[PDB]
């Protein structure tokens, strides 16, 4: 079992205003 | 088992105001 | 079980008003 | 010339990620 | 020329990530 | 030239991340 990278950004990122997620298993996220 | 880069982005992102998820498996996620 | 750079950022992030998490397997966060 | 109440909420608003405006007559929004 | 409450809101608002704008005339607004 | 009120919440708000304006007509905003 081997993970790596999952979500990954190469150039500039300008604004987060939601969610970013790698691995999710389970709880509760509003963004 | 090998997971990699599953989303992966080259380029310049301006904004995000949704989600961006790698792996998804449970849980609850309102953008 | 190995994990590793879930998420990765290899430019320039000029602002986060929203979440950016790892790993999630439980809790909650309202951003 | 009387303007009044142009855009009105009467109930609970969750969230806004784009524009909201009364009146417009220039100028340049991106939201 | 009589303006008034161009925009409103009753109700409770959660988040704004966005432009919330009255009048508009000129100049920029990326929010 | 009467102006009043231009942007009006009659309830509680949670939180502003982006631009709340009432009146605009040169400049500049990102937020």
């Amino acid at each position: 079992v081997h993970h790596q990278k999952l979500v990954f950004f190469a150039g500039d990122v300008g604004s987060n205003k939601g969610a970013i997620i790698g691995l999710m298993v389970g709880g509760v996220v509003i963004a």
